[PDB]
Formats: C-alpha cells, structure tokens, sequence
C-alpha cells in the first residue's frame, strides 16, 4: 500500500538513498544497472547504509543464554507463551536492521524446551489444587498453551507487516519428542484457521516442513500423521513449503536439513574454528542477479545470434557482478557493531561482537553466503537455439568458485525470486530490441530454470525437468507445481509431494486458495502469495 | 541511538521532509523558525506528510466493535491476555501513523471486561475438572493472567522503542471493581519489578492515575491500598504521575477525567451530534510554540526594555503563530483516509470514514485541540522587570477564543515539554544577544511556567506558585517537584500528592532512581526519563 505513512516515510528513506549510491557505487556499474544488463538488488538500502540482507536468528543461542533486548536483559523464557513472544520481539527487531527475510529455522527442536516449562507448571498445578486427572489436565492446558502462542505469533507478524515489508519464515518437521510434534500441529492447526473473522489466509510467516524418510513422509513414519496435517494445511492456506531433507543435505553439505533464510536462500555447512557446524546466526550479503536473456540478446548480430560474442558477453558481464558484489562487501568495511545491536552484540548473528568490532570479521572465510542471481533460462534457451540452462549455470559455479578463492567470500549461484526483476528486466530490453518473439513480448521473464508457465506440462514433468537445476544453483532454489483445487483430493497433493521429495530439494504447490464470504482470493503467481485482483 | 539503522533511515525521510517543509510553508513562517521567533514543531514529519500529531485511542470502540487490523477483522477478545496483546499491536499501528504520543485512557475500566471473561473461564475450568477451591482457583489463575497481561504489554513497548520513538501513556484509577482494581495492581506490580535481570526503570509507557476523594485520596476510600501501592511504585520507578481528578475536571469542562494525550496534551470537553461528551478517538493537530524571552529581548533598546515596543512584537508574533498553525492543517485539505486505516477507517480516532472519505472533516469544530505553545516565563519575568505570566498567557487565551470562533477549530494554550527546544531557542537568542545574566546565560529557557530550578523553594510553595497556571494554560500543563530517596518515607511522598491533588491538576516527582548492580541510572531533568550519563 503506498498512500500508508510508513510506506511513503520509506520512499523517501529510499529516495535518499538510491541518491547516495550514485555517489558511491562506480559508474560502470551503476550504468549497467540503470540498462538491465544486471540488478543490483536492494540498492534503496544498501549500500548508502550498512544493512546485510537475510539470515537464519540464532533464536536459540538467544533463549538459552540471555540477551540485551534495549537496556533490557531479557533471560530464558519461562513458558511457551513467553517464548513465542519474545520471538516476535526479536522479529520486530532483526526486520528493522536488515533488508531482507528472517529465518526462525527448526522452532519445534527449539521451542520445545519450553513447552516441557509450561507442562510441569501445570503438573505442580494439578497437585496444588488437588486436581483429579493431573496427567490429562496438564495435557490440555499445555496444548491450549502452544496453540495460543502460535496464534499470538501469527498476529504479531500481521501487525509489523502492516505497521512498516518483514518478510518471515518458520521452519520445522525434523523434531519427533512429543513436545516437538506439539509445536508442528500448533503451527499447522492455527494456519488451517486463518486470520481473524473471516479466517483469510495469511500472506507471512512462510511456512516450510522438512519431510524425511523416518520422520514423517512414509505411512508408516512417526509423524505420518502431521504430514497428513500439513497436507491439508497447503491444500487451504498454500503453505506449507517442504523441503526434502534427503537432498537438501547433500546439496548443502550439512549434517542437518538447512533451512532457507527469506524465501530461498541456502547456506552452504561451514565450521567454526573447533569444528563445530554452525547454521543459526548465519546470514547473506547481497544479491547481484545478472540478466541473461539479455547477454544472448546483445549477442544478435541482425536477426542471427553469435555465439562467439555471447562467449565474450557472458565473460565480461560476470566480471561485472562480481564487481557489483565487491563494491557493496566493500560498503562494510569501518562499520562497527553499533549499527544494529540485536543482530551483532546480543546474539541473534550467533556471536556476541562488542560495539567497537567491525562487523565484516563476521561475515569472512565463507561464513557469510553472496549472492549471484540469475533469470530467464528458458528465454536464454530459446534466443540461443538450444537448452544451456545446465550448462550456463555449471559454467557461472566454476567462476563462483574462483571468486570464493580469491577472497575468501562464499559465493554462490542464486534463483532470483525476481517478483519485479522478472517485469523490469523484460521491460528495458523491449526499449532497446522492442517485441521479440516467445521472448520480450509476453511482458515477463520466467523466474531462473523454470520451465515457463505457458506449457501445457504435467506436475512429475515439470518436477523431473527442474530437479537437476536444484543440484546446481546452490545459493537458493525452489520448484513449483500448479494444481487445481485438491481439497478433497489430498493423496493427490501427497502424490505430488513424493515425487518432489525424492528428486528435488525445495518445494511447493500453487493452487486456487479463495472464500465467498457469502471475499478472500489468493494466488502465488511469482514468489510470494497474493491478493491477484490487485 | 544515531548509529543504529532504524534512526539514520528516520533522518533521511526527515531530512526529505524538511527539503520539503520549506518548498509549503510560506517563507516568512521559516524564517521566524530558522531565528527561533517561533518553532514549528515535528517539521521532519509535517507538512511534507499529512501527519496528526497525539491521540487518545478509541481502543474501548476498538475492541467492543471489531476492527480490521491489515485484512484481518478482529474480534472482541476472549480474555484478558489476548486484549492488551491487541492493545499492543493497536499501539504500534498508531505509533507508525500519527508524529506525537498515543494513549489509552483508563485501562482498569476499559479492559475489565476482559479479566471478568478471563474469570469466567477459569471457574468453568474449576468444575470440568473437578477442583476443590473453585472459587480461590479462578481468583488465583486469573490475577496471574492479569499480571502476564501487563508484563507482555511493557515488553512489546520497550521492543517498538528499540525498533523505530513511541511514547505511549496508560491511565487508570478511577476504577472500583473487582476486576479494575485487579488491572490496577497488576499494571503498579509489573512497574515496581521492572524490566529484565536487574529489574531496571524503563522510559515507557508513562503511567498516569487519576486520585480522587471517595475513590483513592483519602486513608478509608475503596482504593486506598492502590494509592499505597502507586506511592511505592512511583518511589522506586518514578511513575506513575498523578492527576487530580477533581480540578482535572473543573479545568477540561468534562464529567470523567481527562487524560493526557502524549506527555501533556489536555483536549476540552465536546459533544457529538447527539449530545454526547466525546474523549476516546480524539487528537491533537500539532503544535507551534511562540519564544517568549525572545518577544522580550527583542523590545530592548539598548539595555532598557521597551514596554511599547513589547506590545507590538507580540501582538505581531500571536498572529504569526496563528498563520504557522493554520498552513499546517490546511496541509491536511483534501488528504484520504487511505492515508492511516487504522486511525481513520478502523476505529482508532472512534469513527468509521470511508477509504475516499477527507480526514480533516474529522477534526472540526472544536473536536480535535489545536496547540499554541510558549516557553520561559521566568526568564520572561526577569526581562520585563515584574512577574507577568499569568497576565500574557490569559491574554494569549483571548486571542485564541478569537482564533477558534473565526475557523472552528479548538486552539488551547499548551505547556510545550519542549525537551530539547529549551535549550535551540536560548542558543539562537545567543548568537544574537550573546550572554544575558539569568535568560542565556545558563543556556536553557525554563520550561512553561515552572519556577526556575536553582531556586531553593519547598514543594508547597513551589507548587503553590505553578497551581494557577494549570488553570490557565488548559491545552497542556503539568508541576514537578524535586525529593529526595523517599523509598523508606512514603508519608512524605503522600504529603506532597495530598498538596497537589488539591491545588492543582496535573503532578509528578522527580527522585533519583538508582540501582548499584553491585548500574541503572535515572533521572527526569526536562520531560521524560533519561540516564543523566549520556
Ligand atoms: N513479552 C515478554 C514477557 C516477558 N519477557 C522477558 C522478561 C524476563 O527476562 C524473561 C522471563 O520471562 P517469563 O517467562 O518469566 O514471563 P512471566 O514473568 O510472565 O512468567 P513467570 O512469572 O511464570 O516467570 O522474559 C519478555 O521479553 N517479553
Ligand atoms: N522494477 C523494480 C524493481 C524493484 N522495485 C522495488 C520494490 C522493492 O521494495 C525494492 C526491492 O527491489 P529489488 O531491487 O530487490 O527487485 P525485486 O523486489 O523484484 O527482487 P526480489 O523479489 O528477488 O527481492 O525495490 C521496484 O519498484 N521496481
Ligand atoms: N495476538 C493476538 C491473538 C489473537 N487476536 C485476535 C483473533 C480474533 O479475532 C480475536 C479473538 O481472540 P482470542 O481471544 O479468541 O484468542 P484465542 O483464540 O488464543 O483464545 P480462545 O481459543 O479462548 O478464543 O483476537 C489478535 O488480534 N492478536
Ligand atoms: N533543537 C532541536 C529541536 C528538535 N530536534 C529534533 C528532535 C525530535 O525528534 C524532533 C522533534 O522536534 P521538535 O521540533 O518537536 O522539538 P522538541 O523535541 O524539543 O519539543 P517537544 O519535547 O515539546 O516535542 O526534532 C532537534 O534535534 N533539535
Ligand atoms: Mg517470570
Ligand atoms: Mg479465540
């Protein structure tokens, strides 16, 4: 909404600092960006300010040990109730020092401990007042508890979404305890409900579910049951999202399924110096995202394509990025840990820098992960004559790799979300070629290796064909599948679910999800869920 | 904080704002602000947006009718821990649509619909499982549910103070009910703990309580162990300030206490349609205080004033003023109530205008106060030779009566708190004047009306001297007094509320309020609390 105060306080915090960028990103670069060649992404926060963009909060670290939340020293909650809260505190607080998504992964492994608080309240609770069923009351109430917690969170983020842009994700689906399986149907038995009078459906937090061989994906696993839950939670709400754990710690090396910080940003397993793999408090830097319809497009000479210059293109605008990268890693350098308390003294980076320590130590030898994006593969492949999806992609690792080694900054390859990117890029390469055929006509780019929309394919076509894109563009991926309504039609939903888990990484399925109020329509026509009448 | 992201994205939408104040407001209006003759006040926010300054939220209208909070509508809520949650998430909505402070009146009496649904649910949970006690469960349960409330509501605040600003007032003590009586302690018990670990004095909300005889002042009224409570809390935490119900009434023309809106701000008593004495849901337009040493300084010939020359400059500078307030709301002329949905179109300023509808049709005759600020009648006093206060502010009144019957508007006489204006107007008065012995030379104007620090005066007397000018300068006003440790001498505290209640209107204390954490260090010096270290 733009006419709101706080969007148009933005705008003008954003206008002065695309301004301060010109003054500071070099020219060339900023030229490029200005024509599309790339996209600088964020350039509205950064690098005029410090800001790094998405991250997974070490919420635990956070917990467990206390934490300055202001002046005050906030300790380890005492209740579920207490801790949810204070989760939405340390949302509210990490949205506004960052530009992009926040990641609470795993909340049933580490909200559990405080749903065993709050049962043993109510276990001294069922003696102090003689309570016959001691065992079944300290059950209900404990559930009513973690339910209401959860509900609590969920209007929460409705308020900062709509009192401000926070984009937040909830992971889980690996803990079995039974305080873990608690969490998971809370989450998914408050979402299925909805919001408010009306129960619409909620457009944050996001909602992904690890599935596993073991925990809960065959008939047979001890949590079948919630992924039948969940099942029926995407088939009303769209979430959630699942992620395979199978493949998803193969890509990223980790011992434990790697949570996605914002939409889908991947970690890749780093280790801190004793060994130990770190996850939580991790974050990104950036995003460069290159436009590669156009790289193939500059390489036309009249109606034919030249793939001798697409070579030099290709080399030279790769250059360009990581140039544009640098730049803003660059912007860091100096800044102290003053900048954003939350996230570098107290915890939530997973480390407790003090206010005189420079932030960029943190984000060295591949602890950090950068971003290098990309989009349109299938006009990529269409202006070249021939699929080089695959092959493009392996080709930008190996520069990825040289520029990991030279700096020592993990950069990886990243699937643009591009809910925008996808119309602006379109939109100056018309200016300069105008119509082009299957290409710059519809208006849009399809999003990194998506097979276009526009092709009458089946759901296990769809996903056999995007699955080896998942092995390759590492830095963040997803898959997506439309459906029509499967409300009473949940093996299918499952069926397709299945056939994702075993050969992709991350997933999720786009299906008509509306209510007559006698209205509340939503669509995920690009990355996020929305109202499409609008 | 400066350093923090938050703050620097403020200054740049305010540094945009005050390019933009100086392209509407008319040349000799900034000028008069540049050399400190008047300030406009919140110049970052208004004009450039069409921002309202303080309000009194309809939060009862809120939670009685439902409201919708982004596209969720709300619904009445079922208990009490979930009713001052929505308060929360009502006050950051406010907090990110208006520039002044918000507040919520009464709470005892408007929550304590909440705490009796709280009880009743705790006595059907007393049966359904078969407990003893019944009756001393329900009461048990439910003051801890009350208590919970509290504690989550001060938390939620001090996190939107640290992730933006937001001044927010609490109000109560006009209730006798089981149930506000309950709100009451609850809120004094939360305060008196303080916040985190070391269970520090945090800076908001600001507690505010109404004392009136037959319901708290006297030593056998209803709630006279609240008052005892309060005078303890107010000792170790400085809150809460107190408002003499009786003159409080007297003063606005209104059947029920007035609170503040913000700090200070007092609306007068107003009628609906209907016949109706409106409070909830109404606001404050802004506020241009007129330098009233400068008025004097400026009628000097040589080292003599001029009570001629007097005369005209302020006769002058009180139309001046008048022209500063009017540009400013008709700033507001043809803004949408698209502009804030929560203030407008959901019931935060109590009525309900369409997405299309003006806002300023809202603000109308006399319901929304308009504030004519002043600083330094003491350094006045010593200008003019003579003491003058009450005999200029009852003038400036006279020309406000003028001001409100010629466009409807309820302009008032307001008592700016003026925490960093006391010390820019004595500065620009300084690069013109240079040092003059007692107005500049300390290099503060004194706030209001208030005698001057370094006086060694009683706290009668003191108040003694300030009680008539909160009978004067009715848009805003308020009396402190310096004590010192009272903690182990609660009597004398009382003495001097006693005093005051009866003399005047609005009071507080200041003490000092320490903790060896073996620190947590405040003090009131000006208008808010503050750690007197930075
Ligand atoms: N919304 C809230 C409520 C409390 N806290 C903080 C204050 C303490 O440092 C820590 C402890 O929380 P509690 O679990 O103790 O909350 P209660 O005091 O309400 O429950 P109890 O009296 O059972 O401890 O959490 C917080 O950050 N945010
Ligand atoms: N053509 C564009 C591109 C961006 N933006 C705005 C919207 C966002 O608030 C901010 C973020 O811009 P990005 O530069 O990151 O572009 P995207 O939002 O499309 O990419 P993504 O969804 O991958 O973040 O800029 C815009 O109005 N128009
Ligand atoms: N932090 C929260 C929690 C709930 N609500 C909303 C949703 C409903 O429209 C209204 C009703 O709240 P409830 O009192 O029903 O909250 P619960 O569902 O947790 O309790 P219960 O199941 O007893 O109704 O409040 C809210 O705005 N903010
Ligand atoms: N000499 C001044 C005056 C104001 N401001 C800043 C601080 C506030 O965020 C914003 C509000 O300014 P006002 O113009 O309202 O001045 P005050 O804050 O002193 O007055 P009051 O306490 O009555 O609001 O401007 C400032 O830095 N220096
Ligand atoms: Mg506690
Ligand atoms: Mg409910």
């Amino acid at each position: 909404d733009s006419r709101v105060f706080p969007t148009q306080r933005d705008l003008m915090a954003g206008i002065v600092s695309k301004h301060i960028a010109k003054n500071m990103v070099p020219s060339f670069i900023m030229k490029a960006h200005e024509s599309g060649i790339i996209h600088v992404h964020d350039i509205d926060y950064s690098p005029a300010l410090p800001f790094t963009n998405c991250c997974l909060v070490d919420l635990k670290g956070m917990l467990e040990n206390g934490f300055k939340l202001g002046n005050a020293q906030i300790e380890t909650p005492k209740s579920i109730g207490v801790a949810t809260a204070i989760m939405a505190q340390i949302t509210a607080q990490v949205a506004s020092h960052q530009y992009g998504g926040t990641t609470f992964a795993n909340v049933d492994k580490v909200l559990s401990p405080y749903v065993k608080r709050t049962y043993a309240k109510h276990i001294e609770d069922a003696e102090k007042w003689q309570i016959a069923d001691a065992l079944n009351y300290a059950q209900s109430k404990t559930e009513k508890d973690v339910y209401d917690a959860f509900q609590a969170y969920e209007y929460e983020v409705n308020t900062l979404f709509s009192s401000n842009t926070p984009f937040v994700t909830i992971t889980f689906g690996t803990g079995t305890d039974w305080t873990e399986r608690m969490i998971q149907k809370a989450i998914l038995k408050n979402r299925i409900k909805g919001l408010g009078r009306d129960g619409i459906t909620p457009i944050f937090p996001k909602l992904v579910m690890f599935v596993e061989e073991g925990v809960n994906l065959y008939k047979d696993d001890p949590n079948y049951d919630i992924k039948q839950l969940a099942l029926e939670c995407a088939s009303k709400r769209m979430y959630p999202d699942i992620i395979s754990a199978k493949n998803n710690k193969a890509i990223t090396g980790s011992s434990v399924p790697v949570s996605p910080m914002g939409c889908r940003s991947f970690l890749s397993v780093w280790k801190d110096s004793t060994g130990n793999e770190i996850l939580d408090g991790r974050n990104n830097l950036g995003v460069v995202t290159l436009n590669l319809p156009r790289i193939a497009l500059d390489s036309y000479i009249g109606t034919q394509f030249n793939e001798q210059k697409f070579v030099e293109l290709f080399n030279e605008r790769m250059d360009l990025c990581f140039e544009a990268l640098m730049c803003r890693i660059s912007s860091l350098k100096g800044v102290k840990a003053t900048v954003a308390p939350i996230l570098y003294q107290e915890g939530a980076f997973g480390v407790r820098l003090k206010p005189d320590d420079d932030i960029i130590e943190l984000f060295k030898n591949g602890r950090s992960s950068v971003s290098l994006g990309y989009i349109g593969i299938h006009e990529l492949n269409i202006l070249v004559g021939r699929d080089i999806g695959r092959e493009i992609l392996t080709k930008m690792n190996a520069h990825l790799k040289q520029w990991t080694e030279r700096t020592g900054f993990a950069f990886s390859l990243y699937s643009t979300p591009a809910e925008n990117l996808c119309y602006r890029f379109c939109k100056l390469d018309t200016e300069k070629y105008g119509s082009v055929k299957d290409v710059t006509d519809k208006g849009w780019y399809t999003n990194s290796f998506h097979v276009s929309v526009e092709e009458n394919i089946t759901p296990f076509e769809k996903i056999s064909r995007e699955a080896p894109y998942h092995f390759i563009a590492t830095g963040g991926h997803i898959s997506y599948v439309e459906l029509p309504d499967m409300k009473n039609n949940l093996k299918g939903l499952e069926a397709v679910w299945d056939y994702a888990a075993q050969h992709l990484d991350y997933f999720g399925v786009n299906m008509p999800v509306d209510k007559c109020f006698t209205m509340n329509t939503i669509r995920r026509t690009c990355a996020y869920l929305g109202n499409p009448n609008e």
